[PDB]
């Protein structure tokens, strides 16, 4: 007969015994270095220039493009359940709005500044963040102003972006979040705010480590921000580029960033850990991007995972890796779940 | 009897299984049990069997409990029973426990380490790259991640 | 009888046992922190101003000086086997070309810019690096512009070098690699590229740690770059000068270097290890120099070592010490060997 | 006309200027963190069991196999010129001496103990180091005692090696240098010396980082130590194995090593730099091995380098990388050169 063999063993070494720390549900909470709370949540809003818009974005489940006259009814139950912050994206659909220099980016009649004004009046306690970039406003769809050869013009781009950021601040945004990745734009935006007497009021939340890759699919359908001729791989960081990311984090801190965003999130958790050392004195924010979010939904609907469960797992993952803030399309679900 | 794991009897049984696989010809043994101190016992086992100089010990040092093992439970028909794996698999928030587990398994004889799952635990790979800088680090792209 | 004595021993300590990690051929691969691949290879080309040149360089085995009308037939099998990058050196032999300010360094009719133009057209996927210096173009053979007392004039040298580098970039080089070692030249080259709207397109690969010594013998016969009155020991680093090397690495990083070269290679592996910490976020490149290469051939032909074997040993040595790139005269051999 | 272009430059930054530190011959000495002196030199001796031997070793230039009755005349001019230390290797050529357990390794009639006795009497101020291994004494040529399957038996090997080391110490060696690389042998040798009341008198100089590779060619002809069936790659470290080397250094320190050797030397300078941190409180020794030495001679005779020059360059390289001791076949040349 084959029988169960047991080797002769030595007495347990105290150094081997970890189990005393996680044998009860409360202990698995004690073991967290940071717990998820409501105020860590930042919810994106896609504001249409059709004020009566409330259009579902196919590829981004449960998320709509919304006009200003639909915003009160949408935000009311969210703020009531504890929402503290939103990040605005403009989606102007009126024709002849987009041009090579992203003129409409800071149009006082455009959806972002209209959205700032509405929110400041109707939800005066909500903290408003605005994405700062030109890609939703350029005819070529790229994030900066281009030379003739289709490459980005750094100087003209950062000049245009500094203006957009300051103008959002002038209109009432509390926070500007430059997502363009163009070399040195944080310096120029910070100087811009200083010259406008707004730097002591305006948090600069840099997307310091934003990577190029396959996880932005459905975003390109909600904000109608698709490039044109070439790719984003010359300013967005290459996925293998840890050294570039570490240098970008150091740079943006140096140039005035009050906080930093790592994007995407789950697939870049090691870069959050890198940022937690490089940017240890600053808030670090995870951006759970469109492709990551849609991936979770796809897997959940296929029976691979449980949506709430894997929501909690991934979002606790951000906190473990060093983030203390989360931009996420699941904020409405969490405002309910964190009650329970 | 109370359905909790018996450490001493478990590591004794696991050391035997590992040595017997090595005896049969495996080049490498990869203990996935997460039970406290099993690497020490497996390494001593191999030493006593004159196989430690031939057998790579690839510890699953940082293996987390969670929602990503669904389809594995259908390919290897390895489903628990009464209770969960959360008392030996690490809690997903447990970075401190993971760092201590990495240090422990290195100390106890691991030639290499596995972090599992992978994508959702990339920060723990980065932690391991410092703690276990002189050892090979292995990522396990698990069933739920793949699916 | 003298008999074999065996001392009484204690049971094996687990801490003593390393052998489980390297007892199989695959494990000796697992133990490498970086494996050699084709794309890490950079092959030097010595371009003649006689367009029909294909002259073997005596002291540098299997390496020729080549004119442009011979380049297609030479590069074709190499690119076909996976060559990704070349580094160009100009060897103008027409008389009355060399002068005290290295005027011909950026002659649009000279071999480097002619070689850039040819390569950009015939091998549009090849990544082109150009050595930047004046020594192959000066009548005195030194790397910079000189004062009357034969010492290098820093200001005039860096001004001239910045121009040469920008002009190579203007002509099409993807990468400029300043090999002059003159204090502060990286700053001036980077500013030059910025002013020319080329810094976002041009990798700056500094020879940051280039040492004076006995290993450049045969180079002086392939590029006809011999000094004159004095030696290179006042700008090339002294071989014992670790402190100077560490400061040079930090300096060039600060001044804009995208990557760094350590030269020579094998005899300076400790400096690669130093650079891997100081320049941890940048690519580090090893230059397997003429004397090192010829030394390997000499020893192999004498039966001391096996050429392929010691090729692999030395080049894996670079990777172990922290390099991720290699400039080597054995690139053609490796493009075959890495297949096997 | 193509004219020499000079870009507009900014005033020199003080941070760019390194040149003030190395513009004079004395400064290039000031820049060394460690200068080469005579007492750092350790010269290998290959002692024959034919007492009248003085046989040149073909592949190892200017080096002989020597019997005891030839040692006085050979060592006299060397000690007179400042030689402080030797490392002994036994080459027994009498038939029927080698056996599977290396019985003759510590034969009181064998060349090592005869050489210790002679040196202790005729050169009482010379510091004597003995290589400790079994490979020059085993019939299979491997460094330890083997299982039947030709693999090394750790326990029996370390037991045999501890005995050999203690017996050399008993005979008069000041220092034992275990070159076997078998897991845990330093612990056993140290315990051996402790039990023999010799640990307070006996320096343990571990070959802690000894790599497998192509640089031991001519050694295999001077000490007639060739393996048999299989290779040394299961105990000697793989050339890519930095992690294993770092762990071996830490291990041997822990187990009692008073000093450590890195071998080979030039091709492993990065590992010397690693050892200088891990083993910062211990003497580090470079072993300029047979293949490295013969490589220098081959290149020098081919005109690639100058022998004295490249001797100084490579040996200063060891000191730069952190060694303070050198085992070298060029010790006789240096005892003359360091005068000049
Ligand atoms: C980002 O790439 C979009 C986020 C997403 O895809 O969900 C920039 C445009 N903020
Ligand atoms: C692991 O949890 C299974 C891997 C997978 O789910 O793919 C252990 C059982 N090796
Ligand atoms: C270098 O010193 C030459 C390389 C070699 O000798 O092979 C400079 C001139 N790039
Ligand atoms: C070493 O490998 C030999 C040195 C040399 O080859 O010169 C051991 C046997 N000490
Ligand atoms: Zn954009
Ligand atoms: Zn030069
Ligand atoms: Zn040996």
């Amino acid at each position: 007969m084959h029988t169960a063999e047991f080797l002769e063993t030595e007495p347990t070494e105290i150094s081997s015994v970890l189990a005393g720390g996680y044998n009860h549900p409360l202990l698995r909470q004690w073991q967290s270095e940071r717990q998820l709370t409501k105020n860590m949540l930042i919810f994106p809003l896609f504001i249409s220039d059709n004020p009566d818009d409330f259009t579902e974005i196919d590829s981004l489940p449960n998320i709509n493009r919304i006009g200003v006259n639909r915003l009160k009814d949408y935000l009311k139950p969210l703020v009531a359940k504890g929402l503290r912050s939103v990040i605005l994206f403009g989606v102007p659909l009126i024709p002849g709005t987009k041009d090579p220099v992203g003129t409409a980016a800071d149009d006082p009649a455009g959806p972002v500044i209209q959205g700032i004004k509405f929110i400041r009046e109707y939800f005066p306690e909500l903290y408003i963040i605005c994405d700062v970039c030109l890609c939703e406003y350029t005819s070529h769809g790229h994030c900066g102003v281009l030379y003739d050869d289709g490459t980005i013009n750094r100087e003209r781009s950062v000049s245009r972006l500094a203006a957009v950021a300051v103008n959002y601040a002038k209109a009432g945004a509390h926070c500007v979040a430059p997502s363009d990745m163009i070399d040195g734009r944080i310096r120029d935006i910070k100087r811009g705010l200083i010259n406008a007497n707004l730097a002591h009021k305006t948090f600069v939340l840099s997307y310091a480590a934003k990577f190029s890759g396959n996880l932005y699919g459905p975003f390109r359908d909600a904000a109608c921000s698709a490039p044109s001729n070439g790719d984003r791989k010359c300013y967005q960081l290459p996925p293998a580029g840890r050294g570039l990311a570490r240098r970008a984090l150091e740079r943006d801190m140096s140039e005035g960033a009050d906080g930093i965003i790592v994007k995407p999130s789950t697939f870049y958790l090691d870069i959050m850990r890198d940022a937690s050392e490089i940017c240890k004195d600053l808030p670090i924010c995870a951006y759970h991007v469109s492709g990551e979010y849609a991936m979770l939904h796809a897997a959940a609907e296929k029976g691979v995972v449980d949506l709430k469960t894997i929501a909690f797992e991934s979002h606790q993952g951000f906190l473990r890796a060093g983030a203390r803030l989360i931009i996420t399309y699941l904020a409405p679900e969490f405002l309910d779940w964190l009650d329970e």
